[PDB]
Order: structure tokens, then sequence, then C-alpha cells
């Protein structure tokens, strides 16, 4: 889960 972890939510331009 990319959009709801903080540190890959900040690094990928979707999220």
């Amino acid at each position: 889960g990319c959009c709801s972890y903080p540190p890959c939510f900040a690094t990928n331009p979707d999220c």
C-alpha cells in the first residue's frame, strides 16, 4: 500500500 504508507506517498507522483 503506497498511498497509505507515509514515505511511499511523499516519493511517488500518483499518490
